[PDB]
């Protein structure tokens, strides 16, 4: 089997991407944030505290003839941005782009943190990291990809995120028309539950490539590119007037600037992030100070190849017995 679904930016900055997902019978379509940095499929629901729902589409399990309460199961998750959610668990039929999993754990939110309530465009998350990170207790549950893998033509999914435009998540096949050149595959460590790999270095604009190992995660659920402070300083030093602002929470730059590209290594291959991809717009409405899309990871504990990086590539999440990651230009 295969599946293919369009993923659409939620706003003009590509702050996140939503993908329609069919849940239950009859289908209830919710727009979920596909997150390769986490492992829970959770949704706003008829159980969510009413004051914490503000425009989202909700899953109502009582209207699904295939929903079944997973007795005794609860879940609770906290994300790197400080947001969180928790609730109980149903199993139900879940389809993405024509690919159907029966018995998928659908985590129904009873509580969500303010940032979820305040984003009316995201009806939940669909985690695509490794199932070892799934938070369901007392019986950990598998991701949608883990449940579908055996049925897929090939045990892979691909992320093709657009810059200011829709893109595609494919399951079970690699669309050879969706990228240029060849796909360069690189080793993955699953020890932390993530699609964790080592970049071979970087360049800033037209500058020379610096060969240096950068361990990080391929995380479709993080907007920005978070890299070591040395690398990020070298990037922003090429932008007149750029500075790290403690009050804003990262590097800002004059909105009048033209940003240089940023290149990262995948083996001997190179992925070029155009400068425009690094502009996240005024820090507040009407400001001439703009927020940078490359930020220091020094306060995180891990480097994150988020959307800013991944949308410059066609990315293969290879879930073979030994997982690997592939990157192509496009």
């Amino acid at each position: 089997s295969t599946g293919s679904a369009t993923t659409t930016p939620i706003d003009s900055l590509d702050d996140a991407y939503i993908t329609p997902v069919q849940i239950g019978t009859p289908a209830q379509t919710l727009n979920l944030d596909f997150d390769t940095g986490s492992s829970d499929l959770w949704v706003f629901s008829s159980e969510t505290t009413a004051s914490e729902v503000d425009g989202q589409t909700i899953y109502t399990p009582s209207k699904s003839t295939t929903a079944k309460l997973l007795s005794g199961a609860t879940w609770s998750i906290s994300y790197g941005d400080g947001s969180s959610s928790s609730g109980d668990v149903y199993t139900d039929t879940v389809s993405v782009g024509g690919l159907t999993v029966t018995g998928q754990a659908v985590e129904s939110a009873k509580k969500v943190s303010s940032s979820f309530t305040e984003d009316s465009t995201i009806d939940g998350l669909l985690g695509l990291a490794f199932s070892t990170l799934n938070t369901v207790s007392p019986t950990q549950q598998k991701t949608f990809f883990d449940n579908a893998k055996a049925s897929l033509d090939s045990p892979v999914f691909t992320a093709d995120l657009g810059y200011h435009a829709p893109g595609t998540y494919n399951f079970g096949f690699i669309d050879t028309t969706a990228y240029t050149g060849s796909i360069t595959y690189t080793a993955v460590s699953t020890k932390q539950g993530f699609w964790e790999w080592t970049s071979t270095g970087y360049a800033v604009g037209s500058g020379t490539f610096k060969s240096t190992s950068i361990d990080g995660i391929a995380d479709t659920g993080t907007t920005l590119l978070y890299l070591p402070a040395t690398v990020v300083s070298a990037y922003w030093a090429q932008v007149s007037g750029a500075k790290s602002s403690s009050s804003v929470g990262g590097y800002v730059f004059p909105c009048s600037a033209t940003l240089p590209s940023f290149t990262f290594g995948v083996g001997s291959a190179r992925i070029v992030i155009p400068g425009d991809y690094i502009d996240f717009g005024p820090i507040s409405t009407g400001s001439s100070s703009c927020f940078g899309g490359i930020q220091s990871s020094a306060g995180i504990g891990i480097n994150i190849f988020g959307d800013v990086a991944l949308k410059a590539a066609f990315v293969v999440f290879n879930g073979a017995t030994t997982p690997t990651l592939g990157f192509a230009s496009k």
